[PDB]
């Protein structure tokens, strides 16, 4: 449900699959960094992020953002 | 300075550098679909923003913060 993902998206006890989390873990740190937003368990997680397996969602997850991109203005001119 | 660029997220005359204002774009507009954050600025940059230009930019960033991720890891143990 994309309605439970917004909300769950930075979210207190956001320990759920490991396919999910790393979906919005980066996505945390990205305001994070220059922003705001610094939960306890969400910290502890965090420094518990595997390095190979977080390499391995970058070169994926960013991938399929990209297609949508291009995906979409191959749909932008219908009719 | 991380400190200066922090309080600059998502408020309002975030008329930064072109490299600086996509990062901002690349972040805001991925919150503003999982949870909420919309200020007409982004939108308005959101509205004139290219589209084949556009994934080549962001494709150039996500690969420097993946290669930051590796790099980190040539240092996790030290000594």
């Amino acid at each position: 449900v994309s309605k439970e993902t917004a909300t769950k998206t930075r979210q207190p006890r956001v320990q759920m699959p490991n396919g999910l989390v790393l979906m919005r873990m980066m996505g945390i740190l990205w305001h994070a960094v220059a922003g705001t937003a610094r939960n306890p368990v969400l910290k502890a997680f965090w420094n518990s992020v595997p390095l190979k397996q977080a390499t391995a969602a970058l070169r994926k997850i960013k991938r399929t953002v990209s297609a949508l991109m291009v995906g979409l203005q191959k749909r932008g001119k219908r009719r």
